[PDB]
């Protein structure tokens, strides 16, 4: 029970009991958390609470000091002093900010606003806090049981009564009963399972909720400038391929980090990569918060970097399918390719973590906990989607408040910018340069005179919360017997609902916006649905016009977006 205080790290024998991470709280903190919150209970070796038997005061407000032992104000001897009194709360070694994140319910905006402009002690507070009630959160759902099986790809479902039902997608992974992780898509459904198993009737589903460990490491390491490349050997013979980024990977090691925004198809995996080839000596831990992103600095290093000296790292509970042409789980070998969740614990020269838009600050400092290096370059861009936070529901999350990292880009702006999108036909490129860039990203490409916009709003139905709009996908297929070189388009919209009625009525593969990011398609045919805050969210819009290298169709719902592409409008 002796540890250090979450506000002023003056030790202490105190911790808050209301508090769902127990933090130690010194004297002068305690008394204002306890003051201005429901928060009374206060613990040390023995709680707060009245010793008197059988009385049920436990408010560090109503107790005193008899001795050595507490009592409240029906019980305390003559000689007993206030525990709360003075500005202090009586133990050992004798805030605004962090009372409103230990009792927040993170349903706010403002919640994770100031869980980013608070210290750094009270992001990683804020961070282990809302880690904890997200974890807790899963429990409130009810239990999904089996109760026939059609095929190896169909089920039908019994849900828990008095238990709400989790939204059926891929961003909630079912625990199969320890037959393995499923998930689920919209009387039919369909299963998806990790480990393939012969669907058995009976055999429920629980949202496995993992155990939230403590935060010691900060978001982003203290910064350090030098006046030379330190600790890091560059070549003179550096290809031309990556001659462009010389003067950023000179930047990368005279600093202790690094924020790199780029925007979509400008370079960031080649930059990732070309770093490997400017410091051919130094270890790279390759490092992000999907599977996906980690597989595509595979896939980039494949090609520039030597075969023998990569290893994608894989924890033992395989998820899903990843990377396989590294040799597997080699810690040691000098460029490691892992997801955050994965990492070891180990060292390295420079640490790389991508897409830096889908961490959060409990991300951040994993990262810094697990690997200690001597240079560490952010990468991603604010102007992409963040990780989903489910338990928001009031407000929008702008980006800077996504995490650290983001929250520097978007104030004192990022160290280096990747300006020219190779990508996306310069319709596309006009478009979310003025959208999200301030007129700074440029088209490498010319107009593709393939960019397509239609004003549609058609019907909008709903599969629970997710939406459908069946006259969208009708306008989609009239358009495909039209422009039959479009059938090698990849279907995206905001809604998986939207997706699931597409891949049955156009045959088109599909795609959510938030799927979408990190790939690029040679056409795309994207269907806002709705008019909704989550349709209409700049950031999404921008990832999903950004997939497209060569032709994009936009079915349109909502007129401001609408007038912004800088397209070619359709008429019916
Ligand atoms: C990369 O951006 C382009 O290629 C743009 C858009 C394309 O339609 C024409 N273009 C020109 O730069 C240009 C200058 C003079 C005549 O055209
Ligand atoms: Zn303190
Ligand atoms: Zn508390
Ligand atoms: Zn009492």
């Amino acid at each position: 029970a002796v540890g250090a205080c979450v506000l002023c790290n003056s030790q202490t024998s105190l911790r808050c009991g209301a508090c769902i991470r127990r933090p130690f709280l010194c004297c002068k903190c305690c008394y204002d958390h306890v003051i201005s919150t429901s928060h009374k209970l206060v613990l040390s070796v023995n709680p707060y609470v009245c010793n008197a038997p059988g009385c049920d005061v436990t408010d560090v407000t109503q107790l005193y000091l008899g001795g050595m032992s507490y009592y409240c104000k029906s019980h305390k001897p003559p000689i007993s002093f206030p525990l709360c009194a003075n500005g202090q709360v009586f133990g050992l070694y004798k805030v605004t900010d962090f009372n409103a994140i230990a009792t927040c319910d993170w349903t706010n905006a403002g919640d994770y606003i100031l869980a980013n402009t608070c210290t750094e002690r009270l992001k990683l507070f804020a961070a282990e806090t809302l880690k904890a009630t997200e974890e807790t959160f899963k429990l409130s759902y009810g239990i999904a049981t089996v109760r026939e099986v059609l095929s190896d790809r169909e089920l039908h479902l019994s849900w828990e009564v008095g238990k709400p039902r989790p939204p059926l997608n891929r961003n909630y992974v079912f625990t199969g009963y320890q037959i393995g992780e499923y998930t689920f898509e919209k009387d039919a459904v369909v299963y998806r399972g990790t480990t393939t198993y012969k669907l058995n009737v009976g055999d429920y589903f629980v949202l496995t909720s993992h155990t939230v460990m403590p935060l010691s490491a900060p978001t982003l390491v203290p910064q350090e400038h030098y006046v030379r490349i330190t600790g890091l050997y560059p070549t003179l013979n550096i290809s031309d391929e990556f001659s462009s980024n010389v003067a950023n990977y000179q930047k990368v090691g005279m600093q202790k980090y690094s924020t790199l925004q780029g925007p979509p198809g400008t370079g960031k995996s080649h930059f990732a990569i070309g770093l490997a080839l400017y410091y051919p000596s130094a270890r790279i831990v390759y490092t992000a918060c999907s599977h996906a992103a980690v597989d595509a600095l595979c896939e980039k290093a494949l090609k520039y970097l030597p075969i023998d000296k990569c290893s994608r790292i894989i924890p033992a509970r395989a998820r899903v399918e990843c990377f396989d042409k590294f040799k597997v789980n080699s810690t040691l070998e000098q460029y490691v390719f892992c997801t955050v969740n994965a990492l070891p614990e180990t060292t390295a020269d420079i640490v790389v973590f991508d897409e830096i838009s889908m961490a959060t600050n409990y991300d951040l400092s994993v990262v810094n906990a697990r690997l200690r290096a001597k240079h560490y370059v952010y990468i991603g861009d604010p102007a992409q989607l963040p990780a989903p936070r489910t338990l928001l529901t009031k407000g929008t999350l702008e980006p800077e408040y996504f995490n650290s990292v983001c929250r520097l880009m978007k104030t004192i702006g990022p160290d280096m910018f990747l300006g020219t999108c190779r990508r996306c036909p310069a319709e596309i490129v006009d478009t979310v340069s003025a959208l999200v860039y301030d007129n700074k990203l440029k088209a490498h490409k010319d107009k593709s005179a393939q960019c397509f916009k239609m004003f549609y709003k058609g019907v909008i139905t709903h599969d629970v919360s997710s939406a459908i709009n069946r006259p969208q996908i009708g306008v989609v297929r009239e358009f495909l017997t039209r422009n039959p070189a479009w059938r090698k388009a990849v279907f995206i919209s905001p809604y998986n609902s939207q997706n699931a009625v597409a891949s049955k009525i156009l045959g088109l593969p599909t795609q959510t916006v938030d799927s979408s990011q990190g790939s690029e398609y040679d056409y795309v045919i994207f269907t806002q649905t709705t008019e909704t805050a989550h349709s209409c969210n700049v950031n999404r819009f921008n990832v999903a016009i950004t997939r497209a290298k060569v032709g994009i169709l936009c079915i349109m719902s909502d007129r401001d977006l609408y007038d912004k592409l800088q397209f070619t409008s359709l008429e019916i």
